[PDB]
């Protein structure tokens, strides 16, 4: 429900980092 609402569901210790689909805190996806 919160796909764009919330940030990345690790964010931080999300593995993609830069390749992620979700919104980061530091990186834009
Ligand atoms: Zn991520």
């Amino acid at each position: 429900s919160e796909h764009r609402k919330q940030p990345c569901p690790y964010g931080k210790k999300c593995t993609y980092g830069i390749k992620c689909r979700f919104f980061h805190p530091e990186r834009p996806s």
